[PDB]
């Protein structure tokens, strides 16, 4: 064909398109503060369901896609990587089988899991999966905040009040 | 007319009809554990927004109806009353102006506020209103759990993931 | 408008209307004999699936509504209350979070749980929930029989014999 | 092939067990047929029976010949095997006894009242060495498609 | 005739093995059910189970009675044979155990977590004397009809 | 399908496309001069409404989207990052929860907040949020000018003069 | 013609599009753990069919496309390259004839072979081809996990149980 002249419009941080939750689903977003760790050590961070999702009913809600990203202190300088995989017997090995990895040495430091955990229950998510965090430099407790956004079926138990009697 | 013979079907605890949230609204339900208190003393319990509703955006969500009920230890025997009103300079006075009062010496021990606080923001709810608890007998910390169910506009900030960039 | 004269036909014990199970569901009913307990003590009674429902396959059946009622010896006189909640670290605390309570000091000594456990598995019901029983007076082993009626998906595993090859 | 016999429409199969009692070599013991709680209500005791299946679950180490059957209660336990319409024998390829016609039509109440299970072993038996499995097909309990009236 | 049971449409059969551990005469050993790598992803662990088949592959010279079964994990290994819904016995014409209904519907994850394989031999066993074969029918892995995203 | 040949027309600084305000809204743009700060220290800069928007009436205008960008002296060389978040108890922690960050080590040194503060009041924006500025190198007063562009409902209070009676 | 303005939406790790297998085909994915090796040495890794595909019948399935990617420990730092070629008499020579190479110094550390092995048998793939792994730095056993994804004709042998007579 004939060459199509295009012009790439620049976008600022925060302007990326947001991914909408599927119909009937909602995205629960929570965090975890990293524990201290020595240089080049891969730490395992347990996935714990936030209180509102711990009820007997709620922890049965189906999962959709999962997003993981890192929030670092502005002074953090090493290489920081993180991922979500099934619990490993060797933490560092998680990066060898992870389908996506959040790496700070990239233009976009997030890891998306569109299929990997789709369908499991919130309870299973917390029980079967683990978050792994690696830093080339030593980490002080709190140097990194792990952000986990889990899309799941919207609970309906709170679409009405408790019966008065 | 002609007398209509009817028969009143008995219902068990938990069978009362549940009140559905208005369209676009959802009901957030949280609790508070009573503090120790001497006999016949009316204690003031602060209304604090649960974490997920504390974000700058969320605390701006409009309120609908509010429901208040008490959860008592099975051994509690005095008269226990509670209500939600604008913060008073004299705690006990709240019961003199409250529009509804949860009283354990009643068949239904709940207090519903269909109009009283409709329209205020969640932030205002926590800032302007206070929960008051009275017991004819002395109370040990935790003898009573206050249940507050606040209907409010359903937040939409979590209907999608955070933009990756 | 026009006043409608009405006659309230009285009904005897046993004449209450029965609640039909949702289609595709059936109701399993079993009991548990209370353990001896001192006055005002609230005891925890384990929920154990009857043999017919213990199999690997049947314990996967989804739960619908749950009904709880008490069978007391004619001589039992104190105040007897009971409920079903997620297992508590403190037995007495169950009554503070229960959404329904079977109280013998009422015309209907039963408690219904229409939404609380809807959707969990029969195995989860037995693993995550507990029945709590309180009496103002001391109880001797067997003074109270707890009746648990669990609505769940109709078991298909029992629509055939064990294969004879 | 490896298929299970499906219950007739309107019927379902209740399966329960009984743990054998200790017994001396070559003795034939009588085991009572007791309806499980789920079928003990006066209403459920009236459900009509269809086909009945009896099989044995033995400890792997249990040796010797073990036989069992279901028949009308006998005056002499051992005589049951002479009139039984099927016998579960652990020395055969299929250690089960199927009764497709024998008790068809009686009520669960009659099944428990008129029939008895008999167990024989050429070797002495220790309590629990054999678990007797009884699967009774009967019409679905209508009474159990609803909750008990709260009042 | 000599035909294989075909998997239900939408389902496929995964077949894997386990080598028995050494064991003394008449001892019942417990063998863990571990999903093969091909089915270990969190997604594949959720595939629903259909029918299950268990059979034994023994050295030709292995003598004595060898029995095996699949049941919910037991407190007492030997007790498994008393409740097993099928037993693979090398002293029978067909040394296999088919479970067409027992575990239908659970996920592969539950199969590996809730069930256990039990193996008994009247004679002592040397590590590897018996190869246990487990064939599990489950829904086809959707996740495996495409490559992993390169990015 | 068919490969489409394309030519990427290069664009100069200033040629980026401007984002139009939602109808009924307008964009107020003001700045703040950074305070002197030591290397790697992240400083908090207060958000103060310009006089035109301080009035009792104008400070009630609802906020839409917020844009933040940096104006550095040509000689500034370190790594300079900035963000807008709810006021932190620890300044540096802001970057761990910010949804966008203006980084001078990028082609676009700006940060956009499309949903984070949407709906709050202009007064709340100034009261509840803070601007955080970090530099790998020491900063002397004024080395960086913070540009804050706040989209808000068009002010109607300024559509008339103060009444002259 | 007319210049078309465009915005390049950034994507996170894991958001890449998956390649669907040809109809009638399926993709088998297995791995191999690298052996210890000295710096700059290129090692040969045998391709072994997983058990499910070793049977006389399944090893006859025709191969389609082949994908190769690497899973490295987060701490691995050298240059790591890998490829799939017909077995070489000299390991290092493989990279000189490979049509694709997985290089960790690239944005996509994977190599695709769309035509090279199309049509050969699964058994031939294991017998005639080898995976080669090179690292600029010394490798210790397990530092790298090689992921091989082989598209082949859907196995029909596994659509039935072993006959039970």
């Amino acid at each position: 064909r004939v060459v199509q002249p295009v012009i790439v419009e620049p976008i600022a941080s925060g302007q990326g398109r947001a991914i909408k939750a599927w119909t009937g689903y909602s995205v629960s977003k929570w965090t975890a503060s990293c524990a201290a760790a020595e240089a080049k050590v891969t730490s395992a961070i347990t996935i714990s369901l936030p209180n509102e999702l711990s009820s007997e009913r709620n922890k049965q809600l189906k999962v959709g896609r999962v997003l993981l990203w890192l929030g670092l202190l502005p002074s953090v300088s090493g290489t920081v990587k993180s991922c979500v995989t099934e619990t490993q017997t060797t933490a560092a090995a998680s990066f060898q089988v992870a389908l996506a990895v959040a790496d700070n040495s990239k233009d976009v430091v997030a890891a998306m899991y569109p299929e990997a955990f789709k369908g499991i229950t919130l309870e299973q998510l917390a029980a079967d999966l683990t978050i792994y965090l690696y830093s080339s430099a030593a980490l002080t407790e709190g140097d990194v905040i792990v952000h986990l956004e889990v899309e799941h079926v919207r609970p309906t138990f709170d679409d009405s009040f408790t019966p008065v009697y």
